[PDB]
């Protein structure tokens, strides 16, 4: 093809509209000095091949039948790999048939981006959907600059090994110039699963944040490996939150509220690898123990629908759904819930307008790649205002260490926090968050997406 | 004992102080008239059993120890005896164990009123958990005039002949000289009953409505069967309705709910009988039919907490917070739930506050002997504003037929006949509500205590 | 047409080949002396409708797609009407799609009937999945015979009145010049339906067995209604049960079991109404409280694969096969089972070895119309060995008295019961198995034909 | 106290009767030359605490109440540490309660030990119920020389981070001079969790088999950490496989099996991390295809009851049980199950004369510390005859590489390699049997017990 820098990811990045901000948006001034190329689906079942001019990209489309999502996409991805990488909160499903489709899906990415790029150009593979590719790019084109990113958790070894083809993603990924992940735990397991289950030679000393990068050694060639912490466009949230419309929805959204002294917030896409049960468990005993006003004091959790077709996550829907109607009947009265849950998509602008009316984020996943909605609440503040409480399985624990961490296992803790959080002086609120906007600040997605892209220039 | 006439119940009537309303004030002519004495479980475990001159009455207690109440009251009564009663909507429990301690707290009923009841005495036993009682009393006592009233449904023979102590149960309420139930129904099922398990002879005709009485013979005695249906102090809840700190309040609930259109209200001791799943079902399915406005109706279900100690609820609390939970998530707003639902006590005036503040009453059982919460809405509503939905599966709907009668099971019909009510004309819907009131105003819990006094003091 | 007597069936009485004994076989001297013609669907989706001439027979066959199955048959009939109609076991689903394609498939019956039935023909509608068929037929034949059979259970009027569609059932039944049950109390049941439902005249007396018929006055014409137990071919079953080949295999099955002293035998298609649970619950207990020796005792249980498209079946094939394992690694020895469960079809033959072989026969249904297995083990065993355990809850125990009766919910005697059958004399087992073949041998499916016809002909 | 070394574990080593080979056994000649102590639990519930002169050994009982066994040992042992230890199969119950009973019956064994142990003794801490004892008992006695084993697997630090009392766990463990694991697997994840969490300088290589310590720097002392893989008294096996008694008891099973051609075996503590489910699984599916002969191929599973008030268990029970029952229901014969499942206690004679008839032999574990049947099969087998089926997940693959190793993930594999087992050639079967008898004849448990107490000495 014609292209000397090409993205290949599960979805184009479009919604049809070019989604804002993101990958996409990073990469700008890239594709402003390369031809650039996105490989994906566009979305939607049995489509057209047929690339389209976006202007400052090419889209080359992948066509998915139905069959195909749901035995590569909502099967092998989101119902073998997933639970797996997230420390199998749910049990991983093994099939054959997903298999195989997932094997049949990736070739067809890779025949993709084939025939997009040009000879020797870089391309950057996005996460754990498309895991074979890189092995399947290099064995068509050996010309090839290959990097790839895995935006989820990379399992210890003892779990990844469940997997009945567990050799056959670790040869996939291995097919890459540089395998990156966003903490060096993640890099220490993939360089010990390369030695246990491959016999490949590695580097032994730890890997470092964006540097001191670890290495594989496969016959002639050296893979890297690293760790690139991702973040966002830390000082475009920054301006938004503070847009005139923003603060009057804040302010409209707490009398909405019936003005409570304190919003507690959650948002995620409703998924058990989340939390949410924890931070609703935690709640209704502060309740219950009398630790919380049920006065003055509101949950909002925002869940965005997913994975519908996916039974796990039926079961979880119902089971969070339950909580919230036990601990309204138990605590709250009539014309007011302590609890307000709303189960569907959020507009953007929506979503920055509560950031600011929060006085407690919560974010208590269980395990969690980044989590990019702790680091955009923090963006949000610049008042200083709200409190971020944060579980140590995020990414993001590593680099928002002034937030109040909490591990969601211990319960008593968690609770302890919340309080501490929601009853905090202003002074000490104020010095965290200050604290957290430095950092998230200075570490943008500009930042990570430079670091990645010349670590991997670094191999050629 | 020093009183000739005796009131025999699972309750004493008190709260200590003296309940109000019920049973315990219908009597209160005839108390003033009588040597009254009533004897009853005070609500405590291990108590004494000392008389209390409660001056218009003597209060006989009868000791239960926590165990006694764990297999006679919520075992026997609650696990067998309800479920099986209630066309076994859930599965009746057999237990031996469960069985001997109902005959033997029965047995201390027996003895109780003996001890209370001075020669000639008429003595009049209310409801399931003491069908023993009357054949007790008699072998005890054969000078005494016995009545006994069931106030839940009695089932059909063929699931009542489950009962392994089916004979027993049914030779016990045969001790008696007068069994009444709500419906003819109930006491054809009871003649029937009669001739296939105990083999007496029977009436054969249709049994009237305080009227053409059935009759068992047994040996040389008649025991005379009829249908009494109970009511409300119509009067009493009509004066206290009106109350300006009522009507204050019914104001205040709807301000509190941010000024809907309308109000739907369900009132229930939380009960798998009630059919509140059924009222959460149609209510989610019209909303997503567009059929109501998500914007301008809520519906408020006020649930008491009962029988916690018994699994089966704690399974339906489950399933009617998740609905809850489910429905708030689907169609509501942050600060605006379209469901608020309680789950605690809640004072009388509170609750007739609610009942003036309703549009729309849902009264819809899957079974239920009579249902007063249908009849204390109709009676509440002077003004003659209101909507009164209804199963046919209550004792109420053989009294209530210009309600919206609707049979629970017929969903479809359920949700267009939600529709209706909410939707009535001004005139239609005061038609309806004058009509209920000329019956329940008429037909008051006065009625029907005299005509089952003047039925039982018959057999004499 | 040119048939002047017609049966009409879910099935065609063929397996293809013409299916043994049963309905078709009683007929068979009448179809000698008349145009038969038999309707019904051929057991294999979306076939033709072309009349097939079987000798004595003419068959019209009725064409259901896949769909029509799902919906009329595996849903408005096994999974709306079946659980109803015994006592809600399981919770009966209110479809109305379901119910709409059970219309139109009746109707579908009563146009094929049509279609084969001369003037003047005589009808014989069979069971519950034809219940609107009497009265299509007579609105599209006003000259016909129409007589109508349900070979379950007829429910008290409290649960059927749950149906949706009660009204259009019970006018579909009245269509009938004779409605007939194996019970009076089912034919009781139906009397009083019509006067509370339907609000039609009818007779007031018990209804007699095959004799003293009540009747419901509909317009100008008047609805015979009768009770006429079903029976087998009792002569013909005990010939083929003295077939050496029968009693070799009688004799190997014992072997292969290891030669037990005593043998326990259940033979049913698996039904939640068959009470398979409770069998395996008191044999479970008995073990446990060493009134049963496990070394000496084995019981086998046949359990025939019905409905697996339903998933109540599914549930229940489930429970009772960890009930399977469960007992067996408690009680059993390696080599030696205390239970032997086989879930598939069984031979005619091989069935009547099993009933030659038991010592005990378990029949302990929760509810069922008449239950032939009962009769049949009791025709075969001419030797007068054996022992009948049976539940009053069947048609079969108001016949059967002699047998070993037992209330299924009543386990305690459930297992005094199969104690007393298991150690029985040999004095004693023989006497009540004298008396039960006198029944069984007089009371023949010839008898119960004969009877139901000669009623019918009488509405003439 | 007068004891130069002191052994520590959750039980005595007794039965009372010292109980036959295993730890205690192999220490019988180091107890000959010193002056021992055993410190534990004598298993039932509040008894004295007073010295035991069982003549080679002193034995020093630990008081434990029910309510101790419950929160420390079924509590925070079998249903928290336990479930995590073994990879989350089941999810893990964080109880502070249950924590702070560990703590206290930690500090009783401590305190046990201290009366026992005389100045400088060696001391020797086995396995999980007792991972806060060393330090404890470094702060009570700072001159003694402390072991400790963990005889489970250490889990990946991802999950052990999960435990809100990980750092106490930790600096429990680093209060032994000597920490020993199975495999250098477990010994790594604790060296990477020292360095993470408790901030240690630790040794960076890989750690050897017996040798090639890992080390970990606590101020001025050092922690070693190695890998020793338990083993069993192969030699004493060997012989006892050959008695008389066992031959024939082997063969008269064959006979009580209706003499199979062939025949599979599973010997297992009724536990999740077994993988009974997936033998059963696999079974199944290879009747399902034909793949396995039902007339000629029997599966007996002997599972030993465990933990039955840990509710995880009895779901599990309830889980295989039926799977037994589904089997024999679908391809047994009345008197030839496929499947022969025995739930108790078995005899070590018996269970050696089970491993003398089997076929193969099935240990496909989840997770599992090593397994010790695999290697008491392989003992047995000098006959040379049977196969080996064994699960990776077990400590056992590490040296049992000869036998047909399985991922119990991968089914299709697991099915493939129960027929590979099955139909071996007799010269593959034996070459496979000579190898892994090789290997446990001379890896066995003295080997073992002297390399750990080797290393152990060193540290002074
Ligand atoms: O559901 P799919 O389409 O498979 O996508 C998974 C997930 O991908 C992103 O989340 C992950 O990446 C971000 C950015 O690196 C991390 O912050 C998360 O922790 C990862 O889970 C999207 O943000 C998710 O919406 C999406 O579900
Ligand atoms: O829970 P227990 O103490 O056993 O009492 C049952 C029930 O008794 C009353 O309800 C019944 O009687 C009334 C009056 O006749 C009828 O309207 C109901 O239909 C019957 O169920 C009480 O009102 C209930 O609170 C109570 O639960
Ligand atoms: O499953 P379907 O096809 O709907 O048939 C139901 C049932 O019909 C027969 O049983 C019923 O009739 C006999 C004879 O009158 C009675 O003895 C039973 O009690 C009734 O249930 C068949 O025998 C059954 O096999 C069939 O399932
Ligand atoms: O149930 P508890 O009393 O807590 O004991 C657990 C377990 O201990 C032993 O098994 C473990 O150690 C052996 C020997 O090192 C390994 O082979 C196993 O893999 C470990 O799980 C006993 O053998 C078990 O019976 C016992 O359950």
């Amino acid at each position: 093809g014609d292209s000397d820098f090409v993205v290949v990811a599960n979805r184009l990045p479009i919604d049809w509209k070019r989604s804002p901000g993101g990958l996409v948006t990073a990469l700008e001034p890239l594709l402003r000095r390369r031809r650039g190329a996105w490989i994906g689906w566009p979305g939607i079942p049995d489509s057209d091949e047929d690339p389209i001019v976006d202007g400052d990209l090419v889209l080359y489309p992948v066509r998915l039948s139905a069959d195909d999502v749901a035995q590569y996409y909502e099967g092998f991805s989101n119902a073998t790999l997933w639970p797996l990488y997230h420390d199998v909160i749910v049990k991983p499903i093994y099939n054959r048939q997903w298999w195989e489709r997932y094997v049949e899906v990736n070739r067809r990415f890779a025949e993709a981006t084939s025939r997009a790029a040009a000879r020797g150009a870089t391309v950057w593979v996005q996460d754990y959907q498309l895991q074979l590719v890189p092995k399947m790019l290099r064995e068509l084109r050996p010309d090839l600059t290959i990097g790839f990113f895995l935006h989820i958790p990379f399992p210890p070894v003892e779990l990844f090994m469940q997997l009945p083809w567990r050799t056959e993603i670790t040869d996939g990924l291995l097919g890459a110039d540089l395998v990156g992940f966003h903490l060096p735990g993640g890099a220490q397991n993939f360089l010990f699963l390369a030695r246990r289950l491959v016999g490949a030679n590695t580097s032994r000393a730890s890997v470092g944040v964006r540097s001191k990068f670890g290495e594989v050694q496969i016959g002639s060639r050296t893979v890297k490996v690293g760790a690139f912490p991702i973040s966002i466009d830390s000082a475009d949230l920054d301006r938004q939150a503070r847009q005139r419309s923003i603060r009057q929805r804040a302010r409209q959204i707490r009398a909405e509220l019936g003005n409570p002294r304190r919003i507690l917030l959650g948002v995620d896409r409703l998924d058990y690898t989340k939390g949410i049960d924890v931070r609703l468990q935690a709640f209704a005993e502060l309740l219950a123990e009398g630790r919380v006003n049920r006065e003055d004091t509101v949950f909002v959790q925002l869940a965005t629908p997913s994975r519908e077709r996916v039974e796990a996550y039926r079961l979880l829907r119902d089971d969070i759904e339950r909580q919230v109607g036990h601990i309204n009947g138990e605590y709250g009265e009539v014309g007011h819930p302590v609890v307000h849950y709303l189960h569907r998509p959020v507009p953007r602008e929506e979503l920055i307008a509560f950031f600011v009316a929060a006085d407690v984020m919560l974010v208590t996943p269980l395990r969690d790649g980044m989590n990019l909605v702790a680091k955009e609440y923090v963006a949000c503040r610049s008042d200083l205002g709200g409190a971020l409480v944060l579980s140590e399985f995020t990414g993001a624990a590593a680099e928002l260490g002034q937030a109040y961490l909490v591990n969601p296992h211990n319960l008593d803790h968690v609770k302890d926090t919340m309080v501490a959080a929601l009853n905090q002086t202003p002074e000490e609120g104020r010095r965290r968050m200050r604290a957290l906007r430095r950092q998230v600040l200075a570490h943008d997605v500009d930042l990570w997406a430079r670091s990645f892209l010349d670590a991997l220039a670094s191999t050629r």
